[PDB]
């Protein structure tokens, strides 16, 4: 069979004044991710991840910090959407998995939220999506809470 | 032909008065490894990457770091009984490549060593085994050696 | 039937005096990255990837000596493919605060197609920054990822 692996990586600052969205989960928190929309790291990790097993480019290049289309999208929207142009590919995803680099808050809590968001977006089992947690043993720009990173792998095959 | 795919990452500082324990092998050094466990970076890289894959969640759900067992655990009998789990969930092992980043110690005469530890824990053949070494050109924490990062994939199949 | 995984990282300092090349692309820039090589960092990744992959050791092991790095990912798949290996695809993503990569992305993936000698739908490249932190966001490197899937045959 006609597999291909992909492969995602997103960072954003972590600063007071915006809330804390991971996975499409609102998570309770001081500080929130700074980016265009709702700077969700995972999602877009796990979108680049996809676009990437395709050999479609990535998520800059679909969904543009410019274009009409995508203004107000959040990116569940934008995950879906991806979903999408994966599939029209010839693409059928087979699963995800997933790491959150983040000193705090706890994530482990919310880990079951953030899968079912994006089994749902992706129409998967929920079986074929892990989403995992790291700190960064207080090392570097992550380690001092300064920031967010996720990132994931997408295993997908040719129909 | 059901593939799956898992990644996994971690860091630990680097610091006087432990031992230097990594892929299993206790490499002669006057720095090693902080944490609650043995603190095998490279071991618990591969061991998100094989829960992963198999949608397990991560090590933290699996090994509670507040076990009394955890304080000073051998990663290799982690390592084995997350393959046991793995394989538990219905799944076999088909190969595992992972980096190892630090300025120090050089860690080529040990490579081969680390291979066989990981090769022995997962019941796999030698050739499906790798692990790969890198410095971090000098840069950041990594860098100034701070603390030694791994890195992981992993790719089963549900039998 | 029986597929393989393989991961690959690097990075390398941005220094004056030297050309920035990656993918194999020359791209207009101040500075270039640094390394014994011509320090092309996507490649160095794609090729650790592949060797992870066949479970062939690294780049360090297998490497020649005034050789750019796309004759070196030609000899690597060389290699992958004299331990019986296929590649099926190749994905990375570039990291660089700056410059724009974007106008060279698909000359990347053309190189990388033919060093491998693989159609341009199994050959992926994607860009990031790093949004201001760390070294790579100060501009001090630029990292590359990659992932590779490979089939023995
Ligand atoms: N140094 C960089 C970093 C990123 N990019 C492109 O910008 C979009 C958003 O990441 C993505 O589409 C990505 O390809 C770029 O052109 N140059
Ligand atoms: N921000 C974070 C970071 C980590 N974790 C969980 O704690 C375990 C050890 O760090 C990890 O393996 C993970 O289980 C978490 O819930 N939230
Ligand atoms: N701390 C380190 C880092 C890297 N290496 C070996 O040096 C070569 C170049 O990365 C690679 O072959 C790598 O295995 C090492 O022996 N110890
Ligand atoms: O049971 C696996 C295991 C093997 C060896 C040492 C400790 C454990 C732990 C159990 C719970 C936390 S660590
Ligand atoms: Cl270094
Ligand atoms: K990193
Ligand atoms: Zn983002
Ligand atoms: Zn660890
Ligand atoms: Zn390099």
């Amino acid at each position: 069979m006609d597999f291909r692996i992909g492969q995602g990586y997103d960072v954003h600052q972590l600063v007071p004044g915006r809330p804390l969205i991971i996975g499409g989960v609102t998570i309770p928190y001081e500080r929130g991710l700074l980016g265009h929309s709702d700077a969700d790291v995972l999602l877009h990790a796990i979108t680049d991840a996809l676009f990437g097993a395709a050999a479609l480019g990535d998520i800059g290049r679909h969904f543009s910090d410019t274009d009409p289309r995508f203004k107000g999208a959040d990116s569940r929207a934008l995950l879906r959407e991806c979903a999408s142009r994966v599939a029209q590919a010839g693409f059928a995803i087979r699963n995800v998995d997933s790491t959150i680099i983040a000193q705090a808050p706890k994530l482990a809590p919310h880990i079951d939220a953030m899968r079912a968001n994006i089994a749902a977006d992706l129409d998967l089992p929920l079986d074929r999506v892990n989403v995992k947690a790291k700190t960064n043993e207080k090392l570097g720009y992550l380690g001092r809470g300064e920031g967010i990173e996720a990132q994931a792998a997408a295993l997908v095959v040719r129909e």
